[PDB]
C-alpha cells in the first residue's frame, strides 16, 4: 500500500461544512482538483481508497457516490455494514488502515486519501507516522459549523512546489484560492 494523505478544502475561519454541505458554493475546477488527485495512482493496476465518516459518505451528492474509479471505505460504529454504494465498512481509523494490509485490498490499494470529517482528519494528523496534507486555502471567511483541526507547523512543512499542483491565486464564482501541500514524518 502507498502513501497516507489527507484532502481538504477550507476557509479563513478554518471552516469545511455547514449543514452537511461546503460553506461556499460549487467550486467546479476546485472540485475537478480533489478528484484529479484522489482518483490518480501511479502504480499499475492499482486503485486509491478514499476513507471518510459516515456524515461525509452521506454529505456526498448520491449520484456522485461511491467516489468513482476509487475505493471507498466508510468509517461507523453505528452502522452494521457499508452504506448502500459502499464498498467498506471499519469501526475505526485504525482498523481501516490495517485492512488495507489484509490479502482482500493489499496488492488492489495504491494511495490512501483521508477526506473528511474533522475527528478523522484529527486523528490521521496527530498519528506517528509520514503523512501529506492536500490544503486548499478558501481566502474569505465563511460561516460554518465544522472545522478543520490546527495544522502544527512545526510538523508540518508547508512544500515550496509540488508536481502537478498549481501554485498561483485561482479564483471561481468571485472567490480566490490557492492550493498548499504540507508533509510531515514522524
Ligand atoms: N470542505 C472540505 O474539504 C470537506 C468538507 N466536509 C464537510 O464537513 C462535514 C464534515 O462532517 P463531520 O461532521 O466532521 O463528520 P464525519 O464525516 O467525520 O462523520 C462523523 C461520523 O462518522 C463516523 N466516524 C467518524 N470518525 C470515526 C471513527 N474514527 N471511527 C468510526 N466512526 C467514525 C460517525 O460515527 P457513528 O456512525 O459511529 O456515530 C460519526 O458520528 C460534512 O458534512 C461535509 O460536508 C467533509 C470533508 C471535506
Ligand atoms: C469528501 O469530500 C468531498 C467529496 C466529494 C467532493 O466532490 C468532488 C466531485 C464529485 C466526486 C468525484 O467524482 O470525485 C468534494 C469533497 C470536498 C473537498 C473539496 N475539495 C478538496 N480539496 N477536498 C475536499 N475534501
Amino acid at each position: 500500500v502507498g502513501s497516507l494523505n489527507c484532502i481538504v478544502a477550507v476557509s479563513q475561519n478554518m471552516g469545511i461544512g455547514k449543514n452537511g454541505d461546503l460553506p461556499w458554493p460549487p467550486l467546479r475546477n476546485e472540485f475537478r482538483y480533489f478528484s484529479r488527485m484522489t482518483t490518480t495512482s501511479s502504480v499499475e493496476g492499482k486503485q486509491n481508497l478514499v476513507i471518510m465518516g459516515k456524515k461525509t459518505w452521506f454529505s456526498i451528492p448520491e449520484k456522485s457516490r461511491p467516489l468513482k474509479g476509487r475505493i471507498n471505505l466508510v468509517l461507523s460504529r453505528e452502522l452494521k455494514e457499508p452504506p448502500q454504494g459502499a464498498h467498506f465498512l471499519s469501526r475505526s481509523l485504525d482498523d481501516a488502515l490495517k485492512l488495507t494490509e489484509q490479502p482482500e485490498l493489499a496488492n488492489k490499494v495504491d494511495m490512501v486519501w483521508i477526506v473528511g470529517g474533522s475527528s478523522v482528519y484529527k486523528e490521521a494528523m496527530n498519528h506517528p507516522g509520514h503523512l501529506k496534507l492536500f490544503v486548499t486555502r478558501i481566502m474569505q471567511d465563511f460561516e460554518s459549523d465544522t472545522f478543520f483541526p490546527e495544522i502544527d507547523l512545526e510538523k508540518y512543512k508547508l512544500l515550496p512546489e509540488y508536481p502537478g499542483v498549481l501554485s498561483d491565486v485561482q479564483e471561481e464564482k468571485g472567490i480566490k484560492y490557492k492550493f498548499e501541500v504540507y508533509e510531515k514524518n514522524d
